[PDB]
């Protein structure tokens, strides 16, 4: 609420201190920013009215712009001490950065006055999910006045990217994988020419997420053999690392479910899919469609079992059978607290 009243009384264009920073740039970007704001405003108002039968669409967008500008300033204030004069100015003239900061401010506004739910704004601004991921944490950390529910929303936005949206085809994440600290500005200053801080942070966070979800379902379902959780994590984590094609257009929680059934299957452990798959519904934001509609190949979808036997097993039979031999694979590290 407080932030929402700083914005209503605030201004639709940059503070003077924010312009101080524009005056610290070699290529004064301010011209480019104002143009970006207006051209985006045009596309935003269209797609806005296009879905809800302007007046509201214009006012949503201006609050975002006030939030966009407030956070940029705060963000630039940390980045003074971190970036060279050259990197500072490259940031302020970087399209994908500014697109992502504004898209994140706008999502805040949209979801406060809340389907139009995320990722609508990323389809509005044609902004790749993986690009947007780079801004979220630094955004939360640059706006001390986000409410709890709202932080929860950005984090939910963040987690859906980690679990699916970054794994969509044509998503740049796959281009970054093939070639194989951590502020939003660091990740946007990455070039598009051939190690990626962006990929390293994403995979690191994904592993902590993916494991914590594994841990929950393993304690409920594998308390009879607490020995299986670390083995299942090994299959899961090996799969995310070296068989990353399996995640393409699929869901992190789908790979988690196959791994637990797979490991229990080669351990001759009686734990059927539906026994765990019913337990997955009891995860916080879980959906039934996650195990009811699973991609096989060329746009053909089916249950998770059809995915298990017809795609998952076909691709991992060589790895999975090592876990029951006299020379099982070495166990993968647990992601750090």
């Amino acid at each position: 609420q407080q932030l929402m009243m700083i914005l209503n009384s605030a201004s639709d264009q940059p503070s003077e201190n924010l312009i101080s920073y524009f005056n610290n740039c070699t290529v004064n970007p301010k011209e480019s920013i104002l143009k970006r704001v207006k051209d985006i405003g045009y596309i935003f108002k269209e797609k806005f009215a296009k879905a809800v039968g302007v007046e509201i669409g214009s006012q949503r967008y201006k609050l975002g712009v006030r939030l966009y500008y407030r956070v940029m300033e705060s963000m630039l204030k940390s980045e003074e001490e971190r970036l060279s004069i050259q990197n500072f100015s490259k940031l302020l003239n970087d399209n994908i950065f500014h697109m992502s900061l504004l898209a994140c401010a706008l999502e805040v506004v949209m979801a406060t006055y809340s389907d139009l739910s995320f990722p609508w704004i990323l389809n509005v601004l044609n902004l790749k999910a993986f690009d947007f991921y780079k801004v979220i944490e630094s955004f939360i950390k640059a706006e001390g006045n986000l409410t709890r529910e709202m932080i929860k929303h950005l984090e939910r936005c963040k987690h859906r990217i980690m679990e699916s949206l970054a794994w969509l085809s044509d998503s740049p994440l796959f281009d970054l994988i093939k070639q194989s600290n951590h502020t939003a500005a660091d990740m946007y200053l990455e070039p598009v020419r051939a190690k990626s801080t962006s990929l390293s942070l994403f995979y690191k966070k994904v592993y902590r997420l993916a494991y914590l979800r594994l841990n929950t379902l393993c304690e409920r379902l594998l308390s009879e053999h607490p020995e299986l959780e670390h083995i299942i994590w090994t299959l899961f984590q090996h799969t995310l690392q070296n068989e990353y094609e399996l995640m393409r257009d699929r869901h992190l929680d789908q790979i988690m479910m196959c791994s637990m059934y797979g490991i229990c299957k080669v351990k001759n452990i009686d734990l059927k899919f539906k026994i765990i798959v019913t337990a997955y519904k009891d995860l916080p934001h879980a959906v039934q469609e996650t195990f009811k509609r699973v991609l096989i190949k060329e746009e053909e979808y089916d249950s998770i079992i059809v995915f298990y036997n017809s795609v998952f097993m076909q691709r991992l039979k060589t790895n999975i059978l090592q876990y029951a031999s006299t020379r099982p694979p070495t166990l993968a590290p647990i992601p750090h607290i």
